[PDB]
């Protein structure tokens, strides 16, 4: 076998016991990594349990192309079920944990269990243990790596959560070097459940490659080709930030609650203001194009921001100021808690005080107000930043406001009002894991521009559009599982990724069955929400929030405008005849047997009736 | 009398001598104050003196409108004759220091001779010492100041200078409030040469107001005209930082040495960018619409941003990184050196390093190299920090870099490209005190645009408007004196000033009054300059840098467009028409009669014959 392993670490906290996987290389083909294995190790071993009982599992999933020198290919998927939404959850982070864990000869490394105490998991190579963190408990994410490197050196990647990860803030995440993130569905809050506090990992074995000597070739040219793009130097410059502006000229940035589109104060927080903050330049493993642009927050802070953190801690909460949005940014980080869900959990508290329905919080504007509810939220203090902390879906059942709720299947939308955008909307309204632009990023196909450089329309095309787009961002990106900027961004060819999977496993994937393996990922997460919901499921679950439909954007050319239920719905139809789901929503028989998922049908037969 | 004191205090370093000279009321009167005084004080006492000679006058002149509730009236020019220019040279600064200065009984304020070590000058209304100030020399500007405060209470004003001052860096000023400077012709430096360190003001006496009703309620008229003027609120987000844009959207902005008018990283040093790296905002004494805008540097340092200092250091060094610029901006502050000449001494030596003329030194860009000379500046190390130290005039003499030596009368040129702007350029060829835009800012109404929001002409009517600009600009508004942008950014009615000043001294001053006063002060003034030059004068010391008319715009619309020198000449032909001067520039002697000047011919008579 070549690339991959074909083991997976085990470690149970409870019963301490750390043994050693070895799965199927036909398994491996049939998922190739990252979200896939998960997805298949979820199905099988996370099965109507707990989302933060100590039967969950969390994942940390690489890929083949992990370990090795590969084009910004120092990624890394954690997994679990969600205590968020309640089905399948998943992330990804760029981290030294993800080039250690394959190189110390794992493909994954799955956790189960829940220690008595604080503990850390370590692993060099062959030497795992199940160590004590009694003393980190507490520690932001950023002190606690630094007190473990300054224990066992540089030379490791490390993994952690925060106090909002400890207290189980419902949209914890991990984090890894400071502004590397993974898990906006809840992966920190299970690793919390677990009491698990971190993870140390080193690597030194050598990976087997099939053809050595393709992949230095390929490699190497596909650095030089990112290096010479057109849109190499404006990258470089602005990163994921040169979309504020350009989602501001297009009214899809999401301002106030994403009560309208368009932020006054765009430019204050825009591309160029944060280059004249910029006082440093990050990047994960391997990637010669880093976009990891450290700024100085409002209290002389290092603060790594992205576009999608601003847009949610900035226009998203009525705050136009970049030095104090960096100050919130720098917050989430080191609590260990996603900025788009905190940020828009802030913004539904934000409207409901407006509103005059919550008695007391902060309103729209207010940053004072925002940061102190941020750091309620982590350490959750106060019954409101406990309530803030469970995310919009629940807070919003308990306060009567489902109205500005913004999340589909629990999880909270990204930074993309989607008004008049319909295959955007479809994108959020289906993606896999709930509310996210990470499996289809269709809005900047949908208008025709892009950041690094309109009519309304439900053509059944769009549909396709999402479908094609998942397949490779929601699927072979998220297997291999390298970064998709590269190509996204610069336009790094595609190619480069076949003939790498092949120089590296040795095994040839056409296209097509690439599409497959990311079909067939698809249709198991969708049958796993739908064995895990209990049979309850249908084709609303896939919808985008209420607001697109009864409101309408707020200013510009484009004001009153919104998203029609119906045209919306057949749109939908169109996304589940291309993926072969019924009008539930489920996959049918034909298509799970199609995809090589004959084992599903009897569990979601015992739910529900299937077609 | 009231209003005026008709008392000037004086203070000799050298013999230790302090007493209090009385001046008519007919010279104050004629001269109003501040600059107007100062230039009747320098034509008689600084009569062929050595500008950093023990004879030289260091004048701190206030005016009717300082010491009382005046809107925006807390001002103070400093003047000497001048170590950089050899000319007569002023400044101006927003400090408590012109409160305290008058409600101690006195104008103006005029240090002589030479003390024998660092001392300062201490004023409590009539209590005035010459201390010791050993244990101050040395320290930055900021610190001297925190320093005396916490010996004698914050209810004081203080004015400093910082090491440039101490080493007689030729563009070197007076600081006060961390931020406030005063003095680009070397004021800073005059005030060294005396080994003098600081002056502590405190007031309490009550100053002689003929009508304080009408003061009263003109002064509450004022300000509620500011608070309500429809520029009032982007005036409080950007102040003079939205220069920037609109100059680099009219190809205005110095870039690069003056090298172009447009900036391609002009985003990031701009007001938006700014406005998002705001922490503080200060202003002047009696000011409702304050300017002074606090950002954070990239060393985390608080730094008092004003558009000239972000042209000349940023754009004009060819830096675009505004918490890079702020950086050299608070260096400036703190070592006691004017931002512009500073800038354009700097963008003088990159432009001579890339042309291979200096073997050594910062190229455009080079942050961290601009940095080191301007420190290297500050205390004057090394053969270059020396040179540069003296000013781009005296630099190009010994480089024989004359061709891109961007100066007028020996003072580096201010923060606007005149490649195709007539007006603004025979703005800086006449400036009294050598090359600057305080006494007409006429490129707005040349273009027909201003930030707080083409065809190249040379209309003899453009001479008129600059003679008008320089008699509010470089008169009035210097003599008062008040600050004059509550009126040019906001637009307050310039009406409140003939009455406000009626309302003080009881006399009425009509608008044909104020024209007379100014013309003196600038007839006065050039009778200075020629004088001083001995006789050797001609048109061309009015003439702007060589560079705009052999030179033009290297890119944009008016790409390769410049100055037309024969037109130019025409124009200044009209400027000396409208002035009274000869084809020399100097007064003729029915101008001075008619200006009761006629104590000024029989000394000019002894340099060059009058006409
Ligand atoms: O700005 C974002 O959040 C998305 C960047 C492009 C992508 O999702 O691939
Ligand atoms: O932007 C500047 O430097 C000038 C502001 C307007 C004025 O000079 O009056
Ligand atoms: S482009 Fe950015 S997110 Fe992608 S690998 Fe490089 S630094 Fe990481
Ligand atoms: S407008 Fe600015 S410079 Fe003028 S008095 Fe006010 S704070 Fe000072
Ligand atoms: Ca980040
Ligand atoms: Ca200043």
């Amino acid at each position: 076998m070549y690339g991959w392993w074909g083991r997976i670490l085990r470690v149970n906290l409870t019963t301490g016991e750390v043994k050693v996987q070895e799965y199927p290389e036909e398994v491996a083909k049939k998922f190739i990594g990252g979200r896939g294995l998960a997805a298949w190790i979820l199905w099988n071993e996370a099965r109507g349990v707990e989302p933060l009982s100590p039967e969950n599992k969390l994942i940390f999933a690489a890929g083949p192309f992990n370990g090795l020198p590969t084009p910004s290919g120092g990624k890394l998927v954690v997994a679990a079920k969600s205590p968020l939404t309640g089905g399948y959850g998943d992330g990804n982070l760029g981290t030294m944990a993800s080039v250690h864990l394959r190189r110390a000869g794992y493909d994954a490394l799955v956790v189960e269990g829940k220690a008595k105490k604080p503990v850390y998991i370590y692993i060099e190579d062959d030497n795992v243990s199940i160590l004590s963190a009694e003393g980190l408990w507490g520690k932001t994410t950023f002190e606690t790596e630094r007190e473990l490197k300054e224990i066992h050196g540089k030379n490791v990647g490390v993994l952690t959560i925060g106090p909002a990860g400890e207290n189980l803030v419902k949209y914890a995440v991990v984090i890894s070097q400071e502004g590397r993130a993974a898990g906006r569905p809840g992966m920190g809050a299970v690793m919390g459940s677990k009491k698990l506090k971190a993870v140390v990992i080193r690597g030194t074995k050598e990976i087997p490659v099939a053809d050595k000597e393709e992949l230095k070739k390929l490699s190497q040219e596909a650095y030089n080709e990112i290096l010479n793009s057109p849109g190499y130097p404006f990258w470089k410059r602005q990163g994921t930030m040169a979309a504020v502006e350009w989602c501001n000229t297009n009214y899809a940035l999401p301002t106030r609650n994403f009560s309208d589109g368009y932020f006054e104060f765009a430019r204050s927080i825009d591309g160029y203001t944060m280059e004249g903050m910029k006082v440093q330049q990050r990047g994960c493993p391997y990637c010669n194009m880093p976009c990891g642009n450290v700024v100085l927050d409002a209290e002389g802070q290092e603060s790594e921001l992205d576009y999608e953190n601003v847009a949610l801690l900035g226009s998203n909460l009525g705050i136009g100021k970049l030095n104090e949005v960096s100050v919130l940014n720098r917050i989430a980080d080191e609590m260990g808690m996603d900025t788009i869900s905190l940020g828009v959990s802030i913004a539904h508290v934000m409207e409901a005080v407006e509103r005059g329905i919550l008695k007391e919080g902060p309103t729209f504007g207010d940053f004072k107000g925002a940061k102190q509810l941020a750091l309620d939220i982590a350490y959750r203090k106060g019954e409101l930043g406990n309530l803030a902390a469970e995310g919009v879906k629940a807070m919003a059942e308990k306060l009567g406001t489902h109205d500005f709720a913004m999340h589909v299947k629990g999880l909270e939308v990204s930074g993309y009002n989607c008004y008049i955008y319909p295959a955007m909307a479809l994108a959020y309204g289906t993606s896999a894991i709930g509310a996210h632009h990470k499996e289809a990023w269709v809005i900047a196909w949908e208008i025709g521009t892009a950041p690094i450089e309109y009519k309304i329309s439900y053509d059944p095309i769009k549909a396709q559009k999402v479908v094609e787009l998942q397949r490779l961002r929601g699927g072979l990106f998220e297997m291999l599982t390298a970064c998709r900027l590269p190509w996204v961004e610069v336009g790094l060819s595609l190619d480069y990724y076949p003939k790498l999977l092949k120089a590296i496993t040795g095994v040839t994937y056409t296209w097509d069955d690439l599409y497959k393996a990311a079909d067939r990922v698809y249709s198991l997460i969708r049958a796993y929400w739908v064995r895990e919901f209990n049979g309850k499921w249908d084709r609303k679950m896939d919808y985008p929030p209420k607001r697109w439909f009864t409101e309408g954007l707020k200013s510009g050319p484009h004001k009153g405008e919104h998203l029609d239920e119906k045209k919306y719905d057949e749109l939908l139809s169109e996304y589940y005849r291309i993926r072969g789901w019924d009008e539930r929503g489920i996959p049918k028989k034909e298509t799970l047997k199609e995809l090589d998922l004959d084992f599903v049908i009897p569990e979601l037969e015992k739910v529900t009736n299937l077609e």
